[PDB]
């Protein structure tokens, strides 16, 4: 039995990693993720320069998940590039860098600088399109600019879509770009609103309390997007993100088509130790079913 | 203390009703909803002719809600018109009729026939725009077609939106039609997917297991849409629909700005007695807080 995943020219010890933005902003956080049993790790979505982030409170723990309006707090692209350049131990695990510039041009500039580092160190780009991916002509324009600026393959982080026409429309643009080697589904379900009964107030300060939803709320939506893009993008990898708490949630993600599985809200709560539990629980499900490798049921969700 | 709602020229004993589609397809179900302590009720969304719907199973109970792809099974417009005209006891509570024709014309034709029944009996139309409302010119077209065809005010059932550009776009269109007197937020979060761990297969037969999500999954999305339209459409009523299982849930919908509160998945699981529990629970929250009427906190959600 193995949880290994052989993709992007790398051997990942297991399918698990953090979700971009969770436990990956500071130098100490990246080291904790490297030290952990996760198969990989991704940096916090960075901007060309340092950003303080939205006003606190900007994250709130719900019984069924989370709601947040962080506003891309990050130490700046320079910092994560340098972490990628000469601070990360590639001997432990492969590394993903999330970039999220406010324009096609900002991104393109970061990629031009990332390229030598990626070519030498092997760090992998995940472009956060989550908003751009909700405008299919903006999306094509981003992707064309990046593919012109960036010689290496990369991935894209997508917002959830909620109908087959959008799935088709997005997949069609993605399939025109060979360099996009993976698609991560999903970013938060956007602009939910949480209110406290006692205080009768929203629970986060920015955007009049409207924020991104994660956790148990988003699990069926994440599965749907993973499977929808798995079907429509046979030439790409799909990374699952959303609603993962147990090895069984992981199993379902993989069943729907996920190659890698990102953990957000659960990791935020349980900490880097969760990955040791997640691998054991996944191995458990597989043992109960006689599975020896993820390649044996990835994307093999059945009709009834 | 009172839960009365005075809207649309009617007095409602309380803000609770069923969601369209739940416990409202047969005479028996409609009788049960009328006999219940609900403030109102609404018929199954109907088509000009009877529909048998999608193949079974097309509904499945989730840990935190439901998934379904019913496919609009309904007894046909003639049936619900007859119920509205001849069978419903209006001295018991007001009645809503849901229509969901497949084209603008189908909807226009039904509205032409509903119009005299609405004038004499007082049944109130909810037009199901949920995908049509995800296309703003098609929405504009429908609304204009219906406003031409139908002399009375009506409401519209909306799908969820997930960003402020869409809230602004929809609001702008809705506010251009004075006959649109209420807006129901929300229909199902579209096209989620759930997979059983044991069978490794989807849990509903249609559309490869993709279906609309209901219940606790949709609640923060529901509140967000209720409040977003409450703010942008001050001339209209907002009806809340999504994730109501308790009186506190209803309290939050009202705090977000809901005038009526619709109950779907929870009603499906519990049955019509749920309305006496929901009223008692909502009265309990108001009592702890010293509220005597819903107007004292409707739409009064606080920012930080
Ligand atoms: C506090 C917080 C910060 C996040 N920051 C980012 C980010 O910088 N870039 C990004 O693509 N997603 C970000 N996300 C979204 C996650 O990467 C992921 O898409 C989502 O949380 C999946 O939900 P899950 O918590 O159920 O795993 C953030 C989420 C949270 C809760
Ligand atoms: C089995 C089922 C049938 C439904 N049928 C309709 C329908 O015919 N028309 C409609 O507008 N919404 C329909 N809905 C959606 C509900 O009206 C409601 O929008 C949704 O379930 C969210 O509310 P909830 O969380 O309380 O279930 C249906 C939902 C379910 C679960």
């Amino acid at each position: 039995m193995s949880l290994q995943v052989g993709i992007l020219g790398n051997t990942f010890a297991n399918p698990f990693m953090n979700a971009a933005g969770v436990m990956c902003s500071t130098e100490e956080e990246l080291a904790a993720m490297t030290e952990s049993t996760s198969g990989s790790l991704i940096t916090k979505s960075c901007t060309p320069a340092l950003r303080e982030g939205n006003p606190a409170p900007r994250y709130y723990t719900l019984p069924l998940g989370s709601i947040n309006s962080m506003g891309l707090p990050n130490k700046g692209f320079d910092f994560y590039l340098a972490y990628s350049a000469r601070h990360h131990d590639y001997s432990r695990k492969p590394l993903f860098i999330s970039i999220s510039g406010f324009s096609a041009e900002e991104n393109a500039e970061m990629c031009k600088r990332l390229a030598p580092v990626a070519a030498e160190k092997g760090v992998i780009l995940e472009l956060n399109l989550s908003q751009v991916a909700y405008d299919f002509d903006a999306m094509r324009r981003y992707l064309a600019a990046i593919s012109e600026a960036y010689p290496h393959p990369f991935g894209v982080k997508m917002p959830p879509y909620f109908d087959f026409a959008h799935f088709d429309a997005a997949a069609e643009i993605l399939n025109q770009f060979p360099k996009v080697q993976f698609i991560t589904c999903i970013n938060s379900i956007g602009n939910g609103l949480v209110i406290d009964v006692e205080t009768e107030s929203v629970v986060i300060k920015p955007k009049q309390g409207f924020g991104g939803l994660g956790g148990r709320y988003v699990f069926p939506t994440a599965l749907a997007n993973v499977n929808a893009f798995y079907r429509r993008c046979p030439g790409k990898l799909i990374f699952g993100c959303g609603g993962v708490y147990t090895g069984e949630d992981a199993f379902l993600h993989v069943l729907a088509g996920a190659s890698m599985v990102q953990v957000g809200t659960a990791l935020h709560e349980e900490g880097a130790a969760i990955f040791e539990r997640l691998t054991a629980e996944l191995l458990d499900v597989m043992a109960k079913k006689g599975y020896k490798a993820l390649d044996e049921f990835r994307g093999k969700v059945k009709a009834m």
